[PDB]
């Protein structure tokens, strides 16, 4: 029988927990077990298996990779790898199920799962029937089986294959001692490029900066490096390798959707008509710029899951989103990989004479506000929302309510969402001049108040 873990492990499309604490040896058993069963429910015995560099890595993977062989799977254990590189296990293994044992970008305790059965993420419902599973003991019981699989090889020969670098390039690579350090800056020098390596040592203390690109904090170091060195361009990957950061030779920060119009550009030449998702956070002219190529942009709900099963029910050919998750499907699976998008980058960047500042600089700029966070309640946050979506008015725009309201005007826009893990109301603010960003804040300002009058509103 099993035994009882705790609730909060199991959230909407993961598992996550805290060493020691949320999640043991004994947890990662348990949820082998159920991820086994659910599999083998779908039909499919085999299941891919890795993890990251975490201290907790080893022996968790063990009691994963045996709850797995207890219900009767067949392991295709690939060890240690960055979490695309289990994604691409998983598409071209026998099996279409894999778990990545990792704890992401997040402090050396933390470790969690990211899953995949039988060809599909679990999300929701499907999450918590593992949890049920364990609960009730309704589980497999079988005899498995366990290979061990060297995939990085295969991984690595299939990017360097197809990507054409033209120009040399001198790049600074930030792993963050993440697991990306295992590949990133070995394939990056492949292609061509000379890399000068930062925190690349794989090292599960993470004694510098946190593998976390989404804080610019934890591109002070790369920034700095760059500008010594005079380095052509900068990365940082997260911890798993599934997100990248991006600085030019100036060091500036080049945000997802900024990216996403470079590569844009480059799958919609090769791809017309091609569909291209991204979310409500990103810049209004992502949408002018894809449909100027001849593509079919499509503005979307943020999260990355989200954008992935919005990407999958299209066909498109890209997708993207503010928090730095880039999917490709043109040439590649379709899954998020921060060593991909890398690769892509340096091979576009490489055909261009310019330097990568002026590559990006290029493109239209617009004046935007720093991300707004406005804390309320768990009460009324949602309401907020909701009020604003019944009643607002936003005078001559295009009005879109997927996720929050975003209001698209002939030069800005704005947004206002529910935060969904935090009591807090989330805004963005752009437009082609700073008086037409105030007037955009003013409307904001206004609906918001006219739902409370008394709402803080620190804008
Ligand atoms: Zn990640």
């Amino acid at each position: 029988k099993a035994p009882t873990l705790p609730a909060s492990i199991f959230r909407a499309y993961d598992i996550r927990g805290v060493v020691g604490d949320t999640l043991t040896a004994e947890t990662a058993y348990w949820i082998g077990r159920a991820i086994g069963s659910e599999s083998l429910a779908r039909g499919e015995p085999c299941v891919a298996v890795g993890r990251d560099g975490r201290l907790s890595g080893p022996e968790l993977v063990k009691q994963l990779i045996q709850g797995l062989v207890d219900c009767g799977c067949q392991v295709s254990d690939v060890g240690m790898v960055p979490t695309p590189v289990l994604y691409y296990a998983a598409n071209v293994l026998e099996g279409k199920s894999g778990v990545m044992l990792t704890g992401a970008h997040n402090p050396p305790d933390y470790n969690g799962f990211k899953i995949v059965v039988a060809g599909e993420t679990l999300a929701n419902e499907q999450i918590q029937a593992l949890r049920e599973r364990i609960e009730k003991n309704d589980l497999a019981s079988g005899v498995g089986s366990v290979e061990q699989v060297d995939i990085l090889p295969r991984y690595f020969k299939q990017i360097r294959d197809d990507i054409a670098m033209a120009k040399p390039m001198k790049v600074v690579v930030d792993c963050g001692n993440g697991v990306a350090g295992v590949i990133a800056p070995q394939l990056i020098e492949a292609l061509g490029c000379s890399v000068i390596p930062l925190y690349c040592e794989v090292d599960g203390n993470f004694p510098n900066h946190h593998p976390d690109p989404g804080k610019p904090e934890n591109l002070k170091d790369l920034i700095a490096k760059v500008k010594a060195e005079n380095a052509d361009l900068g990365l940082a990957f997260d911890g798993d390798g599934d997100r990248v950061g991006v600085v030019t030779n100036t060091g500036t920060i080049i945000y997802p959707d900024r990216l996403l119009m470079l590569f844009a550009k480059d799958v919609v030449s090769r791809n017309p008509g091609a569909d291209i998702i991204f979310d409500v956070k990103c810049t209004r002219r992502l949408i002018a710029l894809i449909s100027g190529y001849g593509g079919r942009p499509v503005m979307w709900k943020t999260g990355h899951s989200l954008i992935k099963k919005k990407m999958k029910e299209t066909g498109a050919l890209l997708a993207g989103e503010m928090s730095g998750h880039v999917f490709f499907k043109e040439r590649w699976f379709g899954f998020d990989d921060g060593i991909y998008s890398a690769a892509r980058l340096l091979e576009i960047l490489s055909q261009d004479q310019r330097d990568s500042e002026h590559v990006f600089s290029a493109f239209p700029s617009d004046i935007s506000t720093p991300e707004i966070n406005i804390t309320v309640t768990e009460d009324s946050k949602f309401a907020i929302i909701e009020a604003l979506q019944r009643d607002a008015q936003w005078g001559e725009g295009n009005i879109t309510t997927l996720d929050g309201v975003r209001v698209d005007y002939p030069k800005g826009w704005g947004l206002v969402r529910a935060s969904n893990t935090t009591p807090v109301l989330v805004l963005r603010f752009e437009a082609d001049t700073e008086e037409e960003l105030e007037r955009i804040k003013t409307v904001f300002r206004n609906q918001l108040k006219a739902v409370d009058s008394s709402l803080p509103v620190p804008f």
